[PDB]
């Protein structure tokens, strides 16, 4: 679990969301495995806005953050799950590293601030839903 709060956003995995995220709901895709919904209070992440390729990721399952390297947001073919079918996951990045189901939600964040959070895992890899191109989480 986990969430990036931002302004007045909750950022969060789409097949993590509440119905009080349904509820408060400002944009979801499904492609990306992403939902944001309004929040009361303001929030403290502040978003990355790079092209930042090394970061830091948190690992719930280990209970530790990890250094890691990572590819671009693309168009990656994710195994069926609990949650989606087989299919095309957009704007993932993938990097080696330890995830399990309930990893999903940790930030990895570069010096530049949030880049995005854990969405996909499995082997030894772990997969991240990009949020710097997100440019509205910043305003309004
Ligand atoms: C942390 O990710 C791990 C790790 C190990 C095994 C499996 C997973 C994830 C939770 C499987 N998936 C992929 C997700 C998606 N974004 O399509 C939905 C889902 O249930
Ligand atoms: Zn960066």
């Amino acid at each position: 679990s986990g969430a990036i709060y931002v302004g007045n956003y909750r950022v969060v995995n789409r097949h993590l969301a509440t119905h009080n995220d349904w509820a408060n709901l400002v944009w979801e895709d499904s492609s990306r495995d992403l939902l944001v919904s309004s929040t009361t209070a303001q929030g403290c992440d502040t978003i990355a806005r790079c092209d930042c390729q090394t970061g830091v990721y948190y690992c719930s399952s280990r209970r530790k953050h990890y250094p890691v390297s990572f590819s671009k947001p693309s168009l990656i073919f994710v195994e069926a799950s609990e949650y989606y079918p087989a299919r095309y996951q957009s704007h993932l990045m993938l990097a080696v590293g330890h995830s399990e189901p309930g990893d999903c939600g940790g930030i990895l964040r570069c010096q530049h601030g949030v880049v995005g959070i854990v969405s996909t895992g499995g082997n030894g890899l772990v997969g991240f839903a990009d949020v710097r191109d997100l440019l509205w989480l910043d305003e309004e």
